[PDB]
């Protein structure tokens, strides 16, 4: 059979089909990245705070040899 | 003269173009969907981080009133 | 000008190497979904 | 007879479908790269746990020693 222009619209209305499921791949990834950004910020916040742990360690520490100095001293 | 048989490769190769981006399109939904529990879960730490500052605060008093425990 | 047998191929071989960076997201989006399943 | 301008949406079509695909490939690998920067990060937070238990341990003997100084 002979190749007809209604063969190659075939194709071209195939390939757009394909791009709108390409606009949602690209739509849904570029609001991905913007998503991740906003929690690196986040998790940086919570990595602010978990030192704030090292400092209530070593104040728990200093508790511990004053309550030991306590005790000693009767 | 063309005829339809000449198309099938490109026929073929847009059906597996169509194919692997329908895969593609499957994971980025599950991954829009991760990112939902992701930002839940960490909104959530982040709101016990007021116990932190809490501890904090009181950690002070105990400090001062260790001190003045301490001086007797 | 009449269309040859050299012109479809050369949309062949465009869409074939449009597959390769198809190929590469698809495998990166999966590796980005057993990294937010780990995470 | 098909002439070569017959094609012409076709190759325009693609045109744009492998501009739109090269865009999400250029964010996909952002996304990679945030990914590291995420992961080594959750890390980060998950390592210092350590002293939570830590302070856990640390507590329950001040719990016993206060009850102590409380008798005296």
């Amino acid at each position: 059979s002979p190749l007809q222009q209604g063969d190659l619209n075939a194709l071209v209305t195939s390939v757009q089909s394909l791009a709108l499921n390409v606009n949602e791949i690209l739509n849904t990834v570029r609001n991905l990245d913007s998503r991740m950004n906003q929690l690196e910020t986040k998790v940086d916040r919570i990595l602010s705070s978990q030192s704030l742990i090292q400092t209530i360690k070593n104040d728990i520490v200093g508790l511990k040899a004053g309550m030991a100095t306590l005790e000693g001293m009767i």
